[PDB]
């Protein structure tokens, strides 16, 4: 029993339609503040943690008892955890792709069983060319080893180009979905200036996915700042059905740390970005459900 795709649409165990609406948390890069920043995104109404973890590729690895630490943490806090791996961020090279890949069937025993509460986000940001053949080429090597090596899970596949070039899963996304024999794959765009910038480009973004019958989550997202179009992303996802995850936590380098949700990892003290997120129209408050599996 476990997440289900059909058409557009994601389906928790229970057969129910599933939104995610939730909070990246850069856990590779602070991997002691799981037992603080995983619950006090919990309090904060998110039904979906995306976790982020490294392959060791870029930084240090998360080991099998960590992955099992930060899914359990998610999971007993009612929220369902997409885990992916960071290290292949914005590289066109196969062998970035291939690391992701050997590290989830490393780490297998401690996904495998946890399909309901647990979906699977291959590479962050994997293929950062506008490149929608390579990139499918890619994901049509790699969901069959996945699904070899016993992982049932839902898998999430972020769009070309950074995540910003969601033409990519329009012109391809269904020959990489054909690919999964488990026909259980959802896509991802992260959008930020470039395919977030206003809200024609918003709406545009999710159409031209979840119009080819599709299943999306707009798996990162930003907001306007020293323009991306924040208000929209809520309100047309909400109407749609599109999930989304906000990024992040905490934890930012000083380049992006107006993309900060949080000035504390206990959630006491919200920034602006995370008040929007968390209290505003069509914010977690506001729209979040959790997976009905909890």
């Amino acid at each position: 029993s476990g997440f289900y795709v059909d058409g557009n649409t994601l389906y928790d165990a229970n057969g129910q339609p599933f939104v995610m609406k939730g909070i990246n948390h850069g856990h590779a890069w602070y991997k002691d503040t799981a037992s603080t920043a995983i619950p006090a995104i919990a309090e904060q109404g998110a039904n979906t943690i995306r976790i982020v973890l490294s392959d060791g590729g870029q930084w240090e690895k998360d080991d099998i008892d960590t992955v099992r630490e930060v899914i359990e943490l998610a999971e007993q806090n009612k929220m369902v955890a997409v885990v992916e791996v960071h290290d292949a961020t914005g590289r066109d090279s196969r062998s970035d792709l291939d690391r992701a890949v050997d590290y989830w069937i490393e780490m297998k025993d401690a996904l495998i069983g946890k399909e309901d509460t647990v979906i699977i986000n291959i590479a962050n940001e994997w293929y950062g060319s506008w490149d929608g053949a390579a990139w499918a080429d890619g994901y049509i090597d790699v969901i069959p080893k996945l699904r070899d090596a016993g992982l049932t899970h839902t898998l999430m596949v972020d769009a070309a180009g950074w995540g910003q070039y969601p033409q990519s899963i329009h012109d391809y996304g269904q020959d990489v979905f054909n690919a999964d024999p488990l026909k259980n794959t959802i896509f991802s765009i992260h959008m930020y200036e470039y395919a977030g910038g206003d809200a024609n480009t918003v709406r545009s973004n999710i159409d031209r996915v979840i119009d080819q019958d599709l299943a999306l989550v707009i798996g990162e997202f930003g907001h306007r700042h020293t323009d991306v179009d924040e208000d929209t992303i809520l309100s047309y996802s909400e109407e749609t059905g599109t999930g989304w995850l906000a990024w992040s936590w905490k934890g930012n380098s000083a380049e992006w740390d107006y993309l900060d949700l949080s000035e504390d990892w206990a959630g006491n003290h919200l920034t602006d970005w995370g008040n929007r997120i968390v209290h505003g129209a069509n914010g977690l408050q506001e729209t979040s459900k959790p997976s009905t599996v909890f």
